């Protein structure tokens, strides 16, 4: 008697859900971006045992608005300008929602053929909007992609891929030869990459972080590269795997891809390129040069769920050899065999990622490109970059100020000069006034700026995008900057 | 002047969802629940290439409904008896689309205090229910527990976290000089434990001639036998292998064998070796007293996990990983023991469905389903043709024509013929999706009850299916 999918509350939930979600859009901006909680709030008012009987889904929802949404960080504020926007569309969610309520299991194509093709298609339009070479995907073709919840997940499955073969052919007897294994990536190389690599047992003295600096705008040095990997070839290790980033976390460096594959090939690593935000950028002719040389790297990820209207979790990972990952990743257990997958005619998705259950994230990438196409696509892009110019050139326009690295996509990175007013004289001063602009910033409301460090310097993120921001957010959020450091100085 | 979350959208494009999704559930038992389609179908009705110019929504939808749906394996239909359910809720699908127009990224407490409290909340409000030890609590009534939790994508994910933990903190026990004694740590699983458990062995680095995969017989219904284990790891110990790890699984996938996580327990702790309790699919059944007795010992493992999206009404991805006294390692989940650092905000659609159905309604759920499994199994054991075979602990039954059913069926390997026939045969109806496994040496069917939308009635009808196409079959 009890039916959680019975028809009237199937309808009448989810209308109360989107009633919240036009509010919420309609209310965001109104919100202060950060929240003014203290950690423990929610189980003092929720409670901290779950109820024993039900309740109205009305009375789900008060709590919602009332105990969840105060306590939130509005990441789709249009006033939100940290880490990079998740950027995100009516399509995409909608998208997200049918595969939510069809729910199906998608470890082998017979477990719902509509679910892999889908995926397998969103997948090569995507890569035909990169302009990927054809050796990433699929008739004599190794290439594929995979759609996995996040780049930390496609640096652990690559790395893994790399590993195993390194071991292969250097006759480590059994996994006795892993600590003479290393990896290499520049130090402005996302975190999550270095932790990927002890996840797959890589040794931590063998993890070189390379330096990097202001000579090359913090992009990787091939030189660099090529004298740390030879000299651990000189010392008996064997170097197995080069990350290269296109668009880092901190300043939006870009390592170039081309010459860091060449230096690799001395040693035959694999070289993964993250291109996890400034990947979506390459979907306009403007920027594909900055994924030149990927015809000669292993495999590259992009998260469209940063940069292309794709709710999270959406991040692709494209392979020249889809053979190199799934002899690492496969099972055949006897209670998922069928004939299609006996066929070889299919990839079981299983076998290119670490579980066995996945979701239908396809839809709602194909939703996005299907509804939108390539024209509304390309200006969303171009039309984020454009805003981001207008922030550059206004920090560029105010002598308090310096933009400190050159721009390659939606985010600025500036600060407030040293000599600029009696509060910031020595440099020193001038990171203590850059910590204070941004704290002053966000107990406002109106902003939410976070900082980081680029050569030796406090810096902060100016970082254009969010999906409800517009031209006129931006340059409000200048205005808010200047005036907020004016009233510093006296 | 585009704007994607423009309030028109927003609401024309959503509504269309929600009025398919009502279409979909009203219709979707009279659909086949097996496609007849072959592989590479969809490249053939859809266009190559992305288009470059914008298309109404409704555009959009009809390609769902024309091309997308008509491919599908039905998980929702009522007739879906295939490995384990993905039982649903329209409170979880309503938190799931919360969570996705909000579109938040939790990797630190600041970056949205609600989304780490509330999957706090959601892990510790479980805890209860599942009547676990404080020792895996983060918050208690009036103070903190010992433990944490982390709501993780799959049981895989939540086996290679504790395995990554096990193995480093061997690594340390064992003086090894960062992992060059990698190869001396052995680990430990039944041989009906699934085979990503030992995958994710072998992602993290351990050896695969030290993966143990102990063999299990009729004599244990296929459970582990601790002695067998303790003969194993004493074996490995006494020739220098540090015994690292063990799972133990409550609920086999293939026919949900329970291992005695007590005895498991205390046999690893003679070598210190972690012990972690996967109860992916029957984990959810144990919020009901009268299963919470396959949990005793759990006090003492290192790690739980079970999975939400499986058996307890939350579409996927939800997985829920629990660890004992986590100082061994304000208010936040354990955010480093996940592969990502930014994924969704999974706690939403948990906590509303127990807020929305409480815990009594959810224990009625568990219930239902298992005394529909059991009036299966009781069918299937009033008819001579057929044997159950293995004893049934939850909502799976695992049931085979037998040998000397039929001319057809007289010895074990025709039997294995005709249980297969019998399957391809069902598939084919449109009306059941029924799949396989071997069980001591068997070709066996498994029959998962516990599709949301499934009643009684749809139970009682597939076996009289399999009564009248077994009868088929043996003319
Ligand atoms: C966003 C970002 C990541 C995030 O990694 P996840 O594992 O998906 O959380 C990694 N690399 C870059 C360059 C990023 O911008
Ligand atoms: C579901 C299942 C698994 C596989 O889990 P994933 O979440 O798909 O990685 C592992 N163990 C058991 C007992 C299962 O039922
Ligand atoms: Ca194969
Ligand atoms: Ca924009
Ligand atoms: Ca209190
Ligand atoms: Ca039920």
């Amino acid at each position: 008697t009890f039916q959680p999918l019975n028809a009237d509350d199937v309808r009448s939930y989810l209308h109360k859900a989107v009633d919240f979600i036009s509010d919420y859009y309609k209310s965001v901006e109104s919100m202060p971006v950060l929240p003014n909680v203290k950690p423990g709030y929610l189980q003092d008012e929720l409670r901290a045992s779950p109820p024993t009987y039900s309740a109205p889904f009305d009375v789900t929802m008060k709590e919602l608005r009332s105990s969840v949404v105060p306590g939130m960080t509005h990441w789709a504020s249009p006033n939100f300008f940290a880490f990079f926007p998740s950027t995100n569309s009516a399509a995409a969610i909608a998208g997200d929602l049918i595969a939510s309520a069809m729910n199906t299991v998608g470890f082998t194509w017979q477990a719902s053929p509509a679910a892999t093709e889908m995926e397998v298609l969103a997948l090569d339009w995507l890569a035909q909007m990169l302009n990927l070479p054809t050796s990433f995907m699929n008739g004599r073709g190794t290439g594929g992609g995979v759609i996995l919840g996040t780049t930390s997940e496609a640096m652990l499955v690559t790395l893994v891929a790399a590993r195993d073969a390194a071991l292969r052919r250097s006759g480590s007897d059994g996994v006795a030869g892993l600590h003479r294994l290393a990896v290499y990536a520049a130090d402005q190389t996302h975190s999550t990459f270095f932790k990927a690599c002890r996840l797959a047992g890589f040794d931590p003295a063998n993890i070189r972080s390379i330096p990097t600096g202001a000579e090359t705008d913090y992009g990787l040095d091939p030189a660099r590269l090529l004298e740390a990997m030879q000299a651990d070839a000189d010392a008996g290790l064997v170097p197995t795997y080069v990350c290269a980033t296109v668009g880092t976390t901190s300043s939006n460096a870009v390592d170039p891809v081309g010459a860091v594959a060449d230096v690799a090939a001395r040693f035959a690593a694999w070289v993964h390129v993250d291109a996890a935000y400034a990947g979506s950028a390459c979907i306009c002719p403007e920027f594909r040069h900055h994924l030149d040389g990927v015809e000669r790297v292993d495999s590259i990820s992009m998260s469209p769920h940063k940069w292309l209207m794709t709710c999270l979790d959406c991040t692709c990972l494209y392979v020249r050899d889809t053979h190199r990952l799934t002899g690492s990743l496969e099972t055949n257990p006897e209670y998922l065999k069928n004939h299609a997958s006996d066929s070889g005619e299919v990839t079981d998705l299983k076998d290119m990622q670490v579980g066995v259950g996945r979701r239908f994230r396809g839809l709602k990438l194909w939703m996005v490109m299907r509804t939108y196409g390539v024209a509304k696509l390309q200006e969303h892009i171009r039309s984020d970059v454009a805003m981001a110019k207008v922030f550059e050139d206004l920090v560029r326009g105010d002598d308090r100020f310096e933009v400190v690295v050159p721009r390659n996509f939606a985010l600025v990175c500036f600060r407030i000069r040293a000599g600029a007013g009696a509060a910031a004289a020595t440099e020193e001063d001038a990171d203590e006034a850059n910590r204070e602009l941004m704290e002053r910033l966000n107990k406002t409301g109106k902003a939410y700026v976070a900082h980081t460090v680029v050569g030796g310097r406090f810096v902060l993120r100016f970082a254009v995008g969010s999906s409800l921001q517009e031209e006129h957010h931006v340059r409000s959020a200048w205005e808010l900057i200047k005036k907020t450091t004016t009233e510093m100085m006296n």
